[PDB]
DNA sequence: TCAGGGGAATTCCCCTC
DNA sequence: AGAGGGGAATTCCCCTG
């Protein structure tokens, strides 16, 4: 039958979470393969049925338990955290751009979060799914509005109290339902939705982007041990590696790390650090490696760098 | 007549200033001349007077126009943000110790400021001298039994509202009072107040500690442009120098700024330099030459790490 | 501009005596 | 095991191109 396929899911590392007070129109929430110039952006596909038919977009947390975020998503054709764009009636193909993920309060979680369960109820975006399975019977139920009862606001309010202790707020996932019309023509037949990868803030330390901005020292000698200055982006002294490497045998890797103390990171944005040995310290040409900053939690790579190692 | 001296100032910058969430222990105000073990407080003393008085000491701005800051003074003598202590019979005496400075946040400034300019109206703490001139009649008539009219809370709230914006909360002055007694024994009879020197929040970025953490290259040569990286503490790209200078017999000014752009202050805390040339290119023996940051706004003297030219 | 980015203000938490 | 600081994370502000 008919399914929602993600052809793109979204960068999961690089992009920001704003706040309101940081402003509007920022950037959009960027596809995976979006490089500079060629800037690409989430896409999904409806597959096994070909005509009109409608996308939406909410914002969803990350543990094995889904549920909605607290975070909203901002831009055009988004409205109080959901995104509902139409989609096209022959490519069966949606992409999603001008996308912001609106960062909430840690004091303002349950409020934003109550709200927007009582979006997603009165609108019928799942709320079984996301909010409680007592309310998985508003299937757009009816046409159009749909007011709440007494017992369905106690629901959303305990769904509320809850998900406030679970959340983090670091870190989202793009929930897409898709929603093929009916007899009268309205978007109400609803399809399995399917879940983003992570996308991960970036200023959150332990997720941002590792660069290296500048070396002192870009050709170090073949023994070592000689001290470097690295200035990097924000990291983590607990959490940090500077790894050299070079791909060798055309499959096999060498790997060495310098070897620096969390005191010597000097306040997340500089390491003063020692090279390690080379594998050949009898060597009789200047030999080629890599160089980039590992995550020792998340073992997320760097940009390399070149560097060189000299006999003596 | 008798008068209020300052025996030992507060230390102008070092302190930080802490708000209501940081806490109450973070250490305490200390005076000019202290140091580890020589653990010294603002003290002052009651000159040409001899017996039992009262000593009460209240933040003031620092600016052309001394007034009531939204800062209190924390600590134990101290309530509402005003320290009053007796300098007890025939101490004449005064220290202040375990004195903490309340950073406010900037939306709950009005409200602390107005809420501190009505007590000094109804404490007659200088109403006319930190209020506004229009309120100098409000000395010795009650010590709180004199409630407040209408008009005088129409002035206090225009203070109020207009000192708000034009407070630097990142620098205080204390102002001390002294008190003293009467007929009845009460102390009323107000002496001249005397402000102390200017206290600078060491977490303000334009006031912090300049210090030479690290430096890439200790020695370079008198030639001139040599590549050097300095870690350091936070400092602002746009208002930070380098200087190097050496005292001298034959007048012994030097003066010489490490060629960097605000563009090579990596993150406040990095600056990747050329080391300028000195005098006597012409050298035969190794001269010795010290380097410091100095911040351009305030001329401020850092900690100053040996260095040294050699010629070519 | 809209797309970013750096940095300041504010809260929270850890390290060393 | 706690005060004194200091660093780091979380929100907020606004400057640049």
């Amino acid at each position: 039958g008919p399914y929602l396929q993600i052809l793109e899911q979204p960068k999961q590392r690089g992009f920001r979470f704003r706040y309101v007070c940081e402003g509007p129109s920022h950037g959009g929430l960027p596809g995976a393969s979006s490089e500079k110039n060629k800037k690409s952006y989430p896409q999904v596909k409806i597959c096994n049925y070909v005509g009109p038919a409608k996308v939406i977009v909410q914002l969803v947390t990350n543990g094995k338990n889904i549920h909605l975020h607290a975070h909203s998503l901002v831009g055009k054709h988004c409205e109080d955290g959901v995104c509902t764009v139409t989609a096209g009636p022959k490519d069966m193909v949606v992409g999603f751009a001008n996308l912001g993920i609106l960062h909430v309060t840690k004091k303002k979680v349950f409020e934003t979060l109550e709200a927007r369960m009582t979006e997603a109820c009165i609108r019928g975006y799942n709320p079984g799914l996301l909010v409680h399975s007592d309310l998985a019977y508003l299937q757009a139920e009816g046409g159009g509005d749909r007011q709440l009862t007494d017992r369905e606001k106690e629901i959303i309010r305990q769904a509320a109290v809850q998900q406030t202790k679970e959340m983090d707020l670091s870190v989202v996932r793009l929930m897409f339902t898709a929603f093929l019309p009916d007899s009268t023509g309205s978007f109400t037949r609803r399809l399995e939705p399917v879940v983003s990868d992570a996308i991960y803030d970036s200023k959150a330390p332990n997720a941002s982007n590792l660069k290296i901005v500048r070396m002192d020292r870009t050709a170090g000698c073949v023994t070592g041990g000689e001290e470097i200055y690295l200035l990097c982006d924000k990291v983590q002294k607990d959490d940090i590696q500077i790894r050299f490497y070079e791909e060798e045998e055309n499959g096999g890797v060498w790997e060495g790390f310098g070897d620096f103390s969390p005191t010597d990171v000097h306040r997340q944005f500089a390491i003063v650090f020692k090279t390690p040995k080379y594998k050949d310290v009898n060597i009789t040409k200047p030999a080629s490696v890599f160089v980039q900053l590992r995550r020792k939690s998340d073992l997320e790579t760097s940009e390399p760098k070149p560097f060189l190692y000299y006999p003596e």
